[PDB]
């Protein structure tokens, strides 16, 4: 007993847009263990309960204090005393606690605060790194530094511009260490900012949601050169790739079955799935572009099989919106080749033992794995440390800019520097 | 010797601009005490030496290997087996390792950190939290939570506007708690988005370095209204002040005597000192504006006191680059009445014990003290801990936007948390 779960809390604390979200400490005799959750904005239908209050009176209904309350009195009194190594066992009691197939009584924001820090209080019984003890629970043979892909120019959903797809990233894939990768991502970041201001002017240069440039920018295309030029300026030429984010059901519309890409304009701008196609197949051919996320609706499964296929070898297609972490959405895409990468975010499931359990599934059938943060972020690092534990050699968490940001990366430097010299950086299939 | 310090390390990690800062790991017995240095943008020329690479082939410069070599080969083998409790003693031996006047040989930036890391092991060998523990190093009779001051709509150097005056702030000064006091500011924050979107256009709402909008706004009294309609909007009328951080340095022109507030435009608009006043003492009547830092250049002591002068008892004047937080300028500033409140930035000066000297001897004289950030920060919360132990009831750590920001405000919710209901909020000054 002496050494299990002597006390659970949860509070409101506010996420990188000063929107509340969820934190929880699990507190055992080794020490306090604290993780927040994040929040999207370009939500997928499919994800988990984001359980928010709805009291106009504070936040404008965003507060979480019911998903705090929850887990103040339910799911922390049922863990107290309990044995915080048995991962699977505790996820499995909150799953069923709630009982719902959505997480949609407790709130999937309680329950995967308490599932991340109660495997950080068992890293710590073991005494062992976060990453070293996730590694274990995933069956993970080789860590692996993963190549962090930048989110430099955007287009989406809130957004400050005109800009529809809403992320255009570069990635330093042929980095021979996360340091490298890491100055590399910087420096060609630094280049971009000069070249946007020179461009677009000095109003052109504030940041998004993920720390990068939100450019007064309408048309899809236009970003691609400007990165190019970036890479070149900063001395990185051939050392980079493209990742594409398109959230292509946030331009979607269902009753006419077309994309809007002006849909934040006064005038739409009506497009087919393969007016996109013929755009995505040409992006593939005119520029080094490795990752595609979310081409198509997050329903679309005819379409993403489409484009899976046309750049089979030369561009994975991830789903996000599509499969949204979720061993049955994963089964489904698998059935239809809908894709070949995952976008694995925790809080899409709302626990760690089901994350893992989707990472597992996908790797298994071929798929590489992406990790990646939420638009909404904290200070909070785990994916850090879960990207390095499942070995898949790919993160998205942000431009090199804002904390929320430059925390997993900085994260990712002392778990480099603990590895040391001999430790695997990268993803293979890009180096 | 068992519970001395046992390991010293430092590394270069990123700031939330991307560039290098200097991070510092003191371990113990009691294990891994973290802390990570500031950077500034609009640096007072008296700020105590940061010391940067200087290799054009890294970062453009900005490496800081030289100040983590200074870590790692002079300073932490220094530090090795002694007793982590002798602030002074250990801060002091740092300065003789020195031996220079501005911590220009090894760098204020490579001993801030093992400045910052050593009292945090030592508060875990007292077994209390940060705060209590540099509570008791400044001899401070009652702990508060301060009113945060956040920095909402910007015009410095390197925002993306051509506003030239740095920073419009909102201060929820009559909020009764800082729980309260962080929801109204975020709240307002909202209101003031949605504002600046329909005044400016969806262009308009991307974020500055430390999370406020940067509009396409020129002149430097455009954004008051525009703050009073959204704490009004948000609900908030009559509940909160206004501060400003003018940065008048960056401005001036050392041949020509006047201030440039179009330094960012193609044409330059030159004003006198005089000319500030009036607006100074025109905003201090059209709006509740309670602080004004920097107001004049860092060497123009007679411009800041009569500014001190014909404010007083409605408007504290702070010195920021004026007394880079010195008991040398300090003692000038004293001396000429320049100014009556200290913003308190440890990286001006280098040492823990350097800045808790200058908040003490500040606050003797009957200044108030705002502990602050800078431009460019970390994940870092330091500062949290350290109003909370000054006790002096005002902080300026962003707007609530951005997780460098955030981090900090989070941290101060908690340690409210521990203090309890009974826990003193505020400036009284302004409630
Ligand atoms: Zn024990
Ligand atoms: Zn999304
Ligand atoms: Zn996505
Ligand atoms: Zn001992
Ligand atoms: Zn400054
Ligand atoms: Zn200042």
């Amino acid at each position: 007993s002496h050494m299990t779960i002597q006390k659970v809390h949860g509070r409101e604390v506010l996420d990188s847009r000063g929107n509340p979200t969820v934190e929880v400490e699990v507190t055992t005799e080794k020490g306090v263990f604290r993780s927040a959750v994040p929040s999207g904005a370009s939500t997928g239908v499919y994800e988990a309960c984001e359980l928010r209050d709805g009291d106009k009176k504070r936040y404008v209904g965003k507060g979480c204090l019911q998903a705090v309350k929850n887990v103040n009195e339910v799911i922390g009194p049922a863990l107290i005393g309990r044995d915080e190594l048995k991962q699977e066992e505790l996820d499995t009691l909150m799953l069923r606690l709630d009982g719902t197939p959505n997480k949609g009584k407790l709130g999937a924001n309680a329950i995967l605060g308490c599932s991340m820090a109660i495997s950080k209080a068992a890293a710590a019984a073991k005494g062992v790194p976060l990453y070293r003890y996730l590694a274990s629970l995933a069956g993970t043979k080789e860590l692996r530094l993963p190549v962090p892909c930048f989110n430099v120019i955007n287009g989406g959903k809130h957004a400050g511009n005109a800009l529809p797809f809403q992320e255009f990233m570069i990635a330093p894939v042929k980095a021979t260490s996360f340091s490298e990768a890491l100055r590399m991502g910087s420096e060609v970041y630094h280049s971009l900012r000069g070249i946007i201001k020179k461009k677009y002017g000095q109003d052109a240069v504030n940041v998004g949601d993920e720390g990068g440039f939100a450019p007064p920018i309408k048309d899809i295309n236009e970003p691609l050169p400007i990165l190019m030029e970036a890479i070149e300026e900063a001395g990185h030429r051939g050392k980079f790739a493209i990742c594409m984010d398109c959230a292509a059901s946030e331009t979607y519309d269902e009753k006419k079955q077309q994309y809007n890409l002006t849909f934040k304009s006064p005038e739409p701008t009506w497009v087919t799935a393969e007016q996109l196609r013929e755009t995505y197949c040409k992006w593939a051919h005119d520029y080094p572009i490795v990752s595609i996320e979310d081409p198509y609706d997050q329903d679309d499964f005819a379409g993403f099989a489409g484009i899976t296929e046309a750049l089979k070898g030369k561009t994975q297609i991830v789903g996000d919106d599509l499969t949204v972490t979720n061993t049955e959405r994963i089964k489904m895409a698998i059935e239809k080749k809908a894709c070949n990468s995952l976008l694995l975010k925790i809080n899409q499931i709302g626990t760690i033992s089901e994350a893992i359990a989707s990472s597992k599934l996908c790797m298994e059938n071929g798929w590489s794995v992406m990790v990646s943060h939420r638009s909404g972020e904290t200070e909070d690092t785990y994916i850090a440390d879960l990207v390095v534990a499942l070995g898949s050699g790919q993160i998205k968490t942000g431009a090199p800019c804002r904390g929320e940001r430059t925390a997993k990366l900085n994260q990712l430097l002392r778990i480099e520097e603990e590895l040391g010299a001999h430790a695997k950086f990268g993803f293979p299939g890009w180096s």
